[PDB]
DNA sequence: CCTTGGCTGACGTCAGCCAAG
DNA sequence: CCTTGGCTGACGTCAGCCAAG
């Protein structure tokens, strides 16, 4: 029926919600991780900076 | 009254749906901002190590 | 060159929670 | 402590889109 299309679309949306959820999580990770990198790198670049032309 | 609230409520849900929005945007952004500073430091690194100790 | 249907924004409503009155 | 406001999540509906025949 119209009643069937309704159900599917119900369910759909549900799934469809999980997703966004997930993709935002993931994003929320990444950044963390990127945040990691980026900081460590800067600590790296520091120390090398730390022993120049030799000391 | 029952209505009045609904109405108020409905406008909250709007504003909020919007804070989310942006939020995912924000993320999406720094994700790349990060992504960026990130290559760069590495190159910057890539530089100085091999230009370290003398060559 | 059309029909479909899946997918997904956006809405408004119902719940519960957590300040702040 | 109330209780009562606001905010937020999860939910169903509805509308429009673009692939896949
Ligand atoms: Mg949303």
């Amino acid at each position: 029926k119209r009643e069937v299309r309704l159900m599917k679309n119900r369910e759909a949306a549900r799934e469809s919600r999980r997703k966004k959820k997930e993709y935002v999580k993931s994003l929320e990770n990444r950044v963390a991780v990127l945040e990691n990198q980026n900081k460590t790198l800067i600590e790296e670049l520091k120390a090398l900076k730390d022993l120049y032309s030799h000391k």
